[PDB]
């Protein structure tokens, strides 16, 4: 409440209100306010700012005073409060807005009846490299990633000497220190993501060399979520930063091994109780495999929204057979073994973390719905159709498989229109610029 | 009042008073006198100075002991007193300082009843390099900006390594930290502004990549803001030089990214009240629309003292639509949708950070003035007449629209030639030495 | 004729053929056909090229058999024949083509009867350097000129020895060896100048330290003389790099020492009799004083033309009196003193090598016969109106006096449409581009 925010002002000696909302792309935005500027009015009429040169977008900024955090990192002492951008005087919520699309898709989950609450559970990888640098320009490009941990600085000259425990390529995958170079980092990260509200349930390096990671944190309803993935990126950014290290959420940052995936599990609720535990498969109940059904018949569609970077497909090359089981981890739609109760849920195993969280939730829910309401029966388990082979491919298919965002007005068609547009112009760039394996494979022709 | 710094003195254990003063190009000067020679004489009489070598101008200095303010940064304890340039003996005020020329548009503007004050608002806005340098010789010319920040830097080689999150061109509008490096200078540069007494209302970053940076501040009467803005540029260039970093008000160091403007916000009141809000286009009185159409018609001469570096132009290319609205950001009198109550007011939004905040605010009420009196009626909103296109032109513009600068006394034709004669000497360096790009253009004619 | 170069072809074992034409902008452009490919059918109807990406501009190239010559420098044998650009099929020469424009203005003065022969004399200076580095990118621009003449090269540290003997800044007008290092240069350029077919009269070093050269040249008709200039760039820049040297006709390289200007020396005849000879001022006919009032009245117009760079600019600074005298070298219009017998003339002083010297002769005499033509009778002799102050005056100036042009079909409305816009893009470049001294002025603001 408005009320709290104000206490917690004076009960830290707050200097600072960091405003904070989200763009189309996904990237977390941010205005500071000294916080003798909090006060009635502002819970009641927001902020204005120039919405203009926001990529993709004067409108108002609403606090909403139940996000109220405490900044880890700055030096003065700042009170960040996470808005909506609303439609000025109007006070509607710009539909282009990706908090309000995500409350719209809870609503919408709501007004249909089907359940009380989506459960969202987003496993994020990231890299925390040393030293990343890159460069495009007309008479060249380039990409080069270090970190200590690389496998390729076997041979290395350091000055304080090599000392040689580094994780090979797929050999990330969970070797105690000294290997492992990164434990007191992902702690570190750990707390300070639940002083910020998250709750951790699990840490540990990823399989990639060069440091992959994964700070494994606690399910909540769809919209909080997302917000708690923009404090997750948050911090990872920052921590990482405090150490030294640069952190990255792309998906494919390295060819020959891993890439960061962000693999959504999803749960329905109605009244305290589980839709998509029941009998069926693995647990299951028919409504759940409806779920599934809508997911992959629009799979496509949600992969411009849950891949939507060039990269994203780097790492989508041959889980990209849309297919459910419990048992082929080569199916992108996998059904976790909880074998306990009613934790039942589907994993969706294709999203990455360049996906903006509102929207790549908001699309897989009503995706999700539309099997629901429509009886799509998915089909048999793989113990076979596949997501978009690029990110042109994924728009596409945005494009014409637009009805089932629509829906209820979560979406509207200039709300995909914009978005869209945006995602083509990085397309070309991409499309447009000389690949350095092409110098490879073409110029002895 | 002079009792009031008197007791400061002991109070703060002062060692040091500090006389500073604005010349006509807008710099901030200043003379430092032991605390110990702060006493009746000094309030009363003044201290003489060598006004001659000053740019554009012995003298008196008046100290006006409503300003004092004791300085953030110097070693030993000292207390700033801004002055008055008088005429020695005679003791009315120099007809070519800046200061009383604000003094005396403010008191032509009671005189003419139409309102009791002028209310400013200007947004200044500036760029925070680490290194700048530059040289001009006969056998060439260079300029060389760096930043941390510069999107330029992300193929660099640093030693700490290289980290990449950094704001692309026209990217600098909001993206959190790492990508945000300032929000400790600026919070930093917020704090110190409000302990030198100016009041501000939200820090952020700008949209130019290689730190452009804005600390927005709460309004005042012309006199008092001009000096405020003094105040706001001292603290940023010091700030920034403690924090290691360099910075700049020069309105365009970067081509091809975005330009520092300072937008002046302006309001009239008599009697407590708003005398821009009324009925007419968007809440605005037909007072207002005269102040506008005084405005549009003299912007060309306002130019000359609002935009008075040849560098200015380079940022005024095609806001530069002399016409007012609500809408069109490209129409250079905005009307600024307050949806509030009577915080009624235009913005506008052509000047930038070079100019001298008093002779700028003198010139823009002035010409809004004359618009009123002589009922001057703007037009029609843009939802079509242009700024100077040069410096050239603007002075020609200031030298043949010399008339409503005259009005009561507020600047002389010295004080006007002067002006002129100085900012011509800094349009033929620039109109006579051979450009970087004209080597680009004309080398192999 | 044909005859004549196919011929040539055989008695010199030519290889090659180098069809050579000049562009809007003045380059000379160049395309080679082997010899075996000359044959009637060429000089009879050309050969076609894609016009299209020539700036400003499928065409035909139309070979003019009396400008064949054998390349000096080129490793095979090579005979270079100029071209017209002709409409092709209907075969009439682009109206936009700058040698035919010079054609029709030479025929419109026959068709006028006022003379059968335009005598044109440019003087083009030039400089010789031994680097030239510049460039412009977003964080920053320079140029650095370096040449071992440089009087800046006094304190430079040479490894074979310093040596010293050097021109000074204003000093390089006549000093024999070793302070002049080019007479070997410059000789050499009069020996392939002449084995190209021109008449060398002189040649020596010019004021400027760092490398200003002269070679005077014998006078010929306008557009054999505008293609002598063609030649003469050719031999300069192509001697100047065998010497390991670069040369460069702009008119302002280095601020604050010469310029490199082209004056024009003029005189008109009819049936073998010099028709600016007679009584009048120093020899001067009647004829000759409303020649000088036709310049005089479109010199603006004249500079967009003769003076088409934003550089050229920075050398017209305060030769920019319009006014004509055998006294007053402050004057633009000098009128030698020739003493000797009809060999009388004008000397318009202010154009320079940067011109188009098609273009720039042709503006030259249509503005001179529109003097005669309407008795525009320049004034009195200063022993007062200037040339454009800038190229966008000079651009704006030729756009409105666009009459005396157009005279008898000598350049059309779109043919100086689009040489305005081609020199808009430039000066725009130049004027949004800011400049290395402005950041001396103004980044402390
Ligand atoms: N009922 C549920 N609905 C949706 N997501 C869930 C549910 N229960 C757990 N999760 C998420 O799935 C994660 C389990 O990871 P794991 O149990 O190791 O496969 C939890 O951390 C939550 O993020
Ligand atoms: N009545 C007024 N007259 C003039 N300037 C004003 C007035 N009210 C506010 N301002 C200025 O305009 C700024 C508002 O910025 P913003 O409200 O974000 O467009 C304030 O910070 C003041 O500098
Ligand atoms: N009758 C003429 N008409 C036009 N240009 C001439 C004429 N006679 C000489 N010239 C040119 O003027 C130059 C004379 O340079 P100077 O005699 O040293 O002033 C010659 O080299 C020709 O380029
Ligand atoms: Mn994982
Ligand atoms: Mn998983
Ligand atoms: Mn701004
Ligand atoms: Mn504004
Ligand atoms: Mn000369
Ligand atoms: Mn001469």
């Amino acid at each position: 409440s408005a009320e709290h925010v104000l206490t917690m002002l004076n009960e830290h000696e707050v200097k600072f209100v960091d405003l904070r909302f989200t763009d189309t792309k996904g990237k977390e935005q941010h205005v500071t306010i000294p916080a003798h500027q909090v006060n009635a009015e502002f819970f009641e009429e927001g902020k204005m700012f120039d919405g203009s040169s926001i990529g993709g977008w004067d409108m108002v900024l609403m606090p909403d005073a139940s996000t109220a955090v405490i900044d880890p990192f700055f030096a003065d002492s700042t009170l960040i409060i996470r808005c909506d951008i609303l439609e000025p005087g109007t006070l509607q919520g710009y539909d282009r807005d990706p908090r309000s699309i995500a409350k719209r898709a809870e609503d919408y989950l709501r007004a249909t009846g089907i359940a009380d609450t989506v459960l969202f559970g987003p496993e994020p990888e990231f890299f925390l490299f040393d030293d990343i640098r890159f460069g495009a320009s007309i008479s060249g490009s380039h990409v080069a990633i270090d970190d200590i941990e690389g496998a390729w600085n076997s041979s290395t000259k350091y000055e304080g000497g090599n000392k040689g425990h580094r994780p090979g390529v797929k050999g990330g995958y969970f070797p105690v220190p000294p290997v492992d170079s990164a434990q007191d980092i992902r702690s570190e990260m750990c707390l300070v993501m639940e002083q910020m509200g998250l709750v951790v349930e699990a840490h540990h390096h990823e399989v990639a060399t060069a440091g992959q990671n994964e700070v494994a944190t606690r399910f909540n309803t769809m919209t909080k979520k997302a917000d708690e993935i923009q404090i997750y990126k948050y911090v990872v950014h920052n921590v990482a930063h405090r150490f030294g290290k640069t952190a990255t959420f792309m998906p494919k940052p390295m060819f020959g091994d891993n890439g960061s995936g962000m693999h959504c599990h999803m749960s329905l609720a109605k009244n305290g109780t589980n839709l998509f535990s029941g009998d069926k498969y693995a647990g299951l109940s028919e409504q759940a495999l409806y779920y599934i059904g809508g997911v992959i018949k629009h799979a496509k569609a949600i992969n411009a929204l849950a891949n939507p970077t060039t990269n994203s497909y780097k790492r989508l090359v041959p889980p990209v057979m849309l297919a459910y089981s419990a048992r082929n981890r080569s199916a992108s739609i996998r059904i976790p073994v909880v074998a306990s109760p009613k934790a039942r849920r589907i994993e969706v195993r294709f999203p990455d973390p360049a996906a903006n969280p509102y929207l790549c939730f908001a699309a897989l829910l009503m995706a999700g719905l539309d099997g629901i309401k429509n009886k799509i029966h998915p089909g048999e388990p793989m113990d076979i159709p596949q997501v978009a082979g690029s990110l042109e491919e994924a728009l596409n298919a945005l494009d014409l498989d637009r009805e089932f965002l629509k829906a209820g007005g979560v979406f509207t068609d200039e709300a995909i229109d914009a978005y869209i547009a945006l995602r083509r112009e990085e397309d070309d760039r991409v499309r447009m610029t000389p690949h350095p394996v092409e110098f490879e494979l073409y110029y002895s022709v």
